C-alpha cells in the first residue's frame, strides 16, 4: 500500500479542469514551496537554440571544481512546470551530485507542440556540451528529467547518438510513449496524483495528430535501435500509471546491453521526488542520483 | 510456475524463421491432431462476403434446435491457421455449448493485408446474423475467437454497435493492439510459444503501414467508445505476454458498463485451448465458454 504519509497527503492539481495558467500556477505554488538549500552560486543563462533563446538556470555546488554538468528537464506533462518551481528539486541534486545542474526551460505545449520541446532539450544539451569549460564542467555531461521530463531525456540520449558523449541517463518515472495496456496504467489511472486523464489531457496539448504517437521522439520504447546509450539509472514508483512502462523501457535498454540500474521507490507515486521534504523516500532517491553521478563523474563514492 | 505438462511439451512454430508455406503446414499438423469429438452434422458454405467469397463450416450440436450460432475466427497471427486447423476446437466447442458453431476462413495476411480478415470477419457475421434461419439458429448469434482471432471478435463486436445484435462475446487470449511496454509482453517475451518475435512477424505481414496500429479495427483497446458493446467472456493465460493487454481491454470495457467475466487460467500459455487433449485447462476453458453460451442462448445451465 501506499506510504500513509502519502495516503494522508493525497486524501487532503486540477489538469483538464481549469485553465492552462490556473493548473501552472497551482503547480508552482506547491512545488517551489519545498526548501532551497544552499548552493555555492546560481546563474540564469541563454543558451542559443535552433528555434528559440533558450532559458536555463545554471547550479554550482559548494565543491571545488572540476565538475559534472547535469542537464536536468523537468516534469509536468509537456505542459506545466519550469525551472523556477523545478529550483528546490535542483538546488538538492546539485548537493547530492557535487556538480554542476542545468535545468532548461524547454518550450511548452499548447503553444509550443511536439517536437518543440525535445528540438529545444537537444539544443541545450549540444550546446552545453560544447561549451562545457564555461561551467567548469569538463568532467562531462549527463541528462536527467522527471515524468515528461524523463521522456524528454530519455529522446535526447537516442537523439545525441553519435553526436555527444552523454556519460548517463538518469529517467526518474519517465513516460516513454503511448501505454493503453500496462497494469499499471489500468490500476493506477485514478487516485495517485498523476492519473490516466491528466496523461490523456497532457497528450491532448502536446501532440499534434496521432501520428507524433509513432514517433520515437515522443515514444522512444519504439526507437529501432537502443544499443550504445548511455548508461541509465531509471527510477520508477510503485503506485504510478507510469510504472510498467518505465520498467519496460529499462528492460529495453538492457536487452540491447546498454547498463541500467532499474529500482522501484515502493509505496509512493509518481512526483515522489517533488515532495522530498515531505516524502523521505524523495530525499533517498535524490541521494541515489547522487551517487550514480559522482561516480559517473568523478569516480567518487 | 507453467504446469509441467506445458513445460515438458515446450522443452522438447518457425515463425519469421521458414516460408510462410512451411509455418502454415507445421501449425496445421499440431492443431489438427487434436480428436475430432462427433457432432451431428457438419456443412461447409460459402458466405458472400463484400470483397470475397468466404467459405465458413458450420458445425450442428447433437442436441435438438432451436439454436444459438457462434461464429468462430480462428488464431495463428493473421497468417496462419485456418477452418481446417480449428475443426477439433470447434468440435468442442459445439459439443460444450449445445450450439451451432460457424468457423470462419477469413482472408489471411501477407497475401491479403490489413484490414481484409476484419472485413471478411463482420461480414461473415452480418450475413450469419441476416440468415439464422438457414441453421436454425433463432436464438441469436455471438462472436469468438482465440489470439489474432480474438482480435478479429472484438473488432467485430464493435463494428457490429447498432447493427447487429450479438448476444455475447468471447475473447480467448486475444491480441487488442500494440503493445511495447505491458509487463506480461516483456516478462513472456520468449520462451512461451508465442513469442515477441513471433507478434512483430506476424505485425510486418498483416499491417500495411505504422498508421493502422493505430486504427480501432487493428487496436480496439483505443477505440473512443466501448459502451453498448456485447456482454464478454475474456481468457487469459497467465504465462502469455498478451495476458495484460487482454485483461486491460476486460478492464475498459467493465469501465463502459459492459458485463465482463475475465478469467485468468493460470499455469498455461497462449493458444491453450488448442492444446485441449493434452493440457485439461483448456478443456476446462471449453466448459467455461459452453457454461456461458448456454446461459445466454437458451437460459439452461
Ligand atoms: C506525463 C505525461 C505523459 C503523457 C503521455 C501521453 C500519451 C498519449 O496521449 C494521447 O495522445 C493523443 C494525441 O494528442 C490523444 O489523441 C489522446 O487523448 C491521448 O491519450
Ligand atoms: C497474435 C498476433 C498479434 C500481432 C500484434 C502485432 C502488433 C504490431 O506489430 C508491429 O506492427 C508494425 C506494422 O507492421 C511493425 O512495424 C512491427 O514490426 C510490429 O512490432
Amino acid at each position: 500500500p501506499l506510504d500513509p504519509r502519502i495516503k494522508k497527503l493525497l486524501e487532503s492539481v486540477p489538469i483538464g479542469k481549469a485553465s492552462v495558467d490556473e493548473v501552472r500556477k497551482i503547480f508552482r505554488q506547491l512545488a517551489s514551496a519545498a526548501p532551497k538549500a544552499e548552493v555555492r552560486k546560481v546563474e540564469d543563462i541563454k543558451i542559443p537554440g535552433s528555434e528559440t533563446s533558450i532559458n536555463a538556470r545554471v547550479y554550482f555546488p559548494k565543491a571545488k571544481g572540476p565538475y559534472g554538468v547535469l542537464v536536468y528537464l523537468h516534469g509536468g506533462g509537456f505542459v506545466i512546470g519550469d525551472v523556477e518551481s523545478y529550483d528546490p528539486l535542483c538546488r538538492a541534486i546539485t548537493n547530492a551530485c557535487n556538480c554542476v545542474v542545468v535545468s532548461v526551460d524547454y518550450r511548452l505545449a499548447p503553444e509550443y507542440k511536439f517536437p518543440s520541446a525535445v528540438i529545444d532539450s537537444f539544443d541545450a544539451t549540444n550546446w552545453i556540451y560544447n561549451n562545457l569549460d564555461k561551467f567548469d564542467g569538463e568532467m562531462g555531461i549527463a541528462i536527467a528529467g522527471d515524468s515528461a521530463g524523463g521522456n524528454l531525456a530519455a529522446v535526447v540520449a537516442l537523439l545525441s547518438k553519435g553526436k555527444l558523449d552523454l556519460k548517463y541517463q538518469i529517467l526518474i518515472y519517465p513516460a516513454v510513449g503511448f501505454d493503453s495496456v500496462s497494469r499499471s496504467m489500468i490500476e493506477y489511472s485514478d487516485g495517485f496524483f498523476l492519473t490516466r486523464e491528466h496523461i490523456e489531457w497532457f497528450g491532448s496539448q502536446y501532440l499534434r495528430s496521432p501520428a507524433d504517437l509513432l514517433d520515437f521522439r515522443f515514444s522512444p520504447i519504439i526507437a529501432q535501435d537502443l544499443s550504445g546509450l548511455p548508461p541509465a539509472l531509471i527510477i520508477t514508483a510503485e503506485y504510478d500509471p507510469l510504472r510498467d512502462q518505465g520498467e519496460a523501457y529499462a528492460n529495453r535498454l538492457l536487452q540491447a546491453g546498454v547498463p541500467v540500474t532499474s529500482v522501484r521507490f515502493n509505496n509512493v507515486i509518481d512526483g515522489f521526488l517533488s515532495f522530498f521534504p515531505l516524502i523521505d523516500q524523495g530525499k533517498d532517491a535524490i541521494g541515489l542520483i547522487g551517487s550514480v553521478l559522482r561516480r559517473t563523474f568523478y569516480d567518487k563514492s
